C-alpha cells in the first residue's frame, strides 16, 4: 500500500518512532518518502551483491533480514524480508529501531544524509496533528 502523508505521520507515532533514539517523527518521514514515496510494496534489487531493499524503510537484504537469495547475508532482525513488504508495517518499524541502534545510527540510509540530514522537514509533519 502507499500510506498517505499523514496517515503514515499517525501510525508512526502510535509504534513509538516520534523521538525514538532521538530521531523525530519529521526524520521517519523524511526517510520514507525519499526511500519507497510510503509504498509498503517497494523493492530496490541490486544485481552487483544480489541484494534487495525492501518496503517503506527499504531495508537491505544483505544485513537485516532474510529472502534466502542474498549471498553471504545475515539477519539482524531475525525476520522474513516478506514480512517487510506488508501494509501492517509493525515489522518494518521494528526492524528499523533495530536498524538505528547501531553505532551509525539514522545515517545508515544514503538517501537521509543526502535530503534530510540538516534539513528543514518541518513540513513533514505540517497539518498532521502528531
Ligand atoms: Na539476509
Amino acid at each position: 500500500k502507499v500510506f498517505e502523508r499523514c496517515e503514515l505521520a499517525r501510525t508512526l507515532k502510535r509504534l513509538g518512532m516520534d523521538g525514538y533514539r532521538g530521531i523525530s517523527l519529521a526524520n521517519w518521514m523524511c526517510l520514507a518518502k525519499w526511500e519507497s514515496g510510503y509504498n509498503t510494496r517497494a523493492t530496490n534489487y541490486n544485481a552487483g551483491d544480489r541484494s534487495t531493499d525492501y518496503g517503506i524503510f527499504q531495508i537491505n537484504s544483505r544485513y537485516w533480514c532474510n529472502d534466502g537469495k542474498t549471498p553471504g547475508a545475515v539477519n539482524a532482525c531475525h525476520l522474513s524480508c516478506s514480512a517487510l513488504l506488508q501494509d501492517n508495517i509493525a515489522d518494518a518499524v521494528a526492524c528499523a529501531k533495530r536498524v538505528v541502534r547501531d553505532p551509525q545510527g539514522i545515517r545508515a540510509w544514503v538517501a537521509w544524509r543526502n535530503r534530510c540530514q540538516n534539513r528543514d522537514v518541518r513540513q513533514y509533519v505540517q497539518g498532521c496533528a502528531v
